């Protein structure tokens, strides 16, 4: 049950979702499945938990797939983190992969950076000091 949502999240996204992920604040959080018009409303929904957010929205075989790394306001561990979103998106936890960001990767760093600046993401609040350290530039 996890195999078929990681070929369906790098089918979707164009990336293994295990390039980003390694209690805590930061998640990585993939929803599957989710309604167009709950997926639409998902970036105020959240917005009351956290003090960071980064999220796209695209069609998979599913339906939408949600992306998003999220810094919360509290601590959590991944059974609070799903709950929350079982709430917020009417998904169950079995449609979901949560698990921690990679914090030392440069291209975990990169993804996030550039989709970031990119009308694509909806990022709200202070981006994390670990993106900006590892984005490499030039």
């Amino acid at each position: 049950k996890q195999g078929a949502m990681l070929a369906v999240f790098k089918d979707t996204y164009g990336l293994s979702f295990t390039d980003l992920v390694r209690t805590c604040t930061d998640w990585v959080t993939a929803i599957f499945g989710v309604n167009p018009t709950i997926a639409e409303g998902f970036k105020t929904l959240i917005q009351p938990f956290i003090l960071y957010a980064h999220i796209q929205c695209l069609d998979c075989k599913w339906g939408v797939l949600i992306l998003a790394l999220l810094r919360y306001k509290c601590g959590k561990s991944r059974l609070t983190v799903a709950k929350g979103l079982s709430t917020l998106l009417h998904v169950p936890e079995t449609c979901m992969l949560i698990q921690p960001p990679k914090l030392r990767s440069s291209v975990a760093a990169l993804y996030w950076y550039r989709t970031g600046i990119s009308n694509i993401s909806e990022v709200m609040g202070d981006t994390p000091e670990w993106i900006q350290r590892l984005t490499i530039i030039q």
